[PDB]
């Protein structure tokens, strides 16, 4: 008695014993839900399915040095902070730029920096700030100098510590409300659990170095969204990273123009139906960058093609 039928009956009665994401199809465009912080880049939240991070869930973003996994999260901060949520960062790493946090729309003066000497003392305070049900977005920098009390004194495992905050802190993300990135680093540890609890990881890796006559002016980033327990996973986006300004969401919207036939080019001059905005993207973008009208309903034309 017909497959589709049997299939569908039984595939629900696994959501029902494991939450949503349990069973997909790469097919789908379902939802039912949202809380969804933007990330900068629409190429990265139309691959995620859900217009960006879920809030209240755990997040993962590892690469290697210089991809970009940062400067995802501080955009991630100053979306779900000039949206009237608090942002809480635990600094391990002790390499965060506010001169560069602050030139993207981070607030930093009123973001908590909370500085742990334990990976397990800052999972602690990473925890409470969580349970506070303040937060809304706390971020770890690098889900490898969590070391222990050992180590940092003078055998075991760094994984348990994570397995044991995480098990404890899943949780209360969930009912709390609060979504929570995990920057991981590039050595090609804790990992394991967190890739187990992780409800969406992402893997960034820089692609390209840019170039606009001058020179590194910075760099080509594409995410793969290799696990993603909300929507389909497997899907994948590029934006254009600029030295010390962040995501080109000029940049970003003509390469989605162009994809989604909004933009054209002919000569290379990508022109938006009937005027031109000039030959080569770096020009383009200085088109956009200034005409903030066109810019706009570009975006209003490539946002509503798509889901919400
Ligand atoms: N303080 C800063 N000032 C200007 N540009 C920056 C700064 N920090 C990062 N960038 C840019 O961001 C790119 C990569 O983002 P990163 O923050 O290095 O991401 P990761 O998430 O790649 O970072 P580690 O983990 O490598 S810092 C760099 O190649 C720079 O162009």
């Amino acid at each position: 008695p017909d497959r589709e039928k049997a299939l569908e009956l039984a595939m629900a009665q696994i959501d029902k014993n494991f939450g949503k994401g349990s069973v997909m199809r790469l097919g789908e465009e379902v939802r039912q839900p949202i809380s969804v912080i933007p990330t900068g880049s629409i190429s990265l939240d139309v691959a995620l399915g859900i217009g960006g991070l879920p809030r209240g869930r755990v997040i993962e973003i590892y690469g290697p040095e210089s991809s970009g996994k940062t400067t995802v999260a501080l955009h991630a901060v100053a979306n779900a902070q000039a949206a009237g949520g608090i942002a809480a960062f635990i600094d391990a790493e002790h390499a965060l730029d506010p001169e560069y946090a602050k030139k993207l729309g981070v607030d930093t003066d009123s973001l908590l920096v909370s500085q742990p000497d334990t990976g397990e003392q800052a999972l602690e305070i990473a925890d409470m700030l969580v349970r506070s049900g303040a937060l809304d977005i706390i971020v770890i920098d690098s889900v490898a100098a969590l070391v222990p009390r050992a180590e940092i004194e003078g055998v075991g495992l760094q994984a348990r510590l994570m397995s044991q905050a995480l098990r404890k802190m899943t949780g209360a993300l969930n009912n709390s409300g609060t979504t929570a990135i995990f920057i991981n680093q590039l050595r090609e540890t804790g990992g394991k659990a967190l890739k187990f609890y992780a409800s969406v990881r992402l893997d960034v890796r820089r692609i390209e170095t840019l170039k606009d006559g001058t020179d590194a002016v910075g760099n080509r980033t594409r995410v793969k969204v290799v696990k993603n327990k909300v929507s389909p996973p497997f899907k994948q986006a590029e934006f254009d990273i600029l030295y010390g300004q962040g995501i080109s969401r000029e940049g970003s919207l003509i390469d989605m123009g162009v994809e989604h036939g909004f933009i054209r080019k002919s000569g290379s001059w990508f022109t938006y139906e009937g005027e031109q905005l000039g030959q080569g993207k770096e020009n383009a973008r200085k088109f956009l960058l200034e005409n903030t009208d066109v810019a706009n309903e570009i975006e209003k034309k490539i946002k509503e093609k798509l889901g919400i």
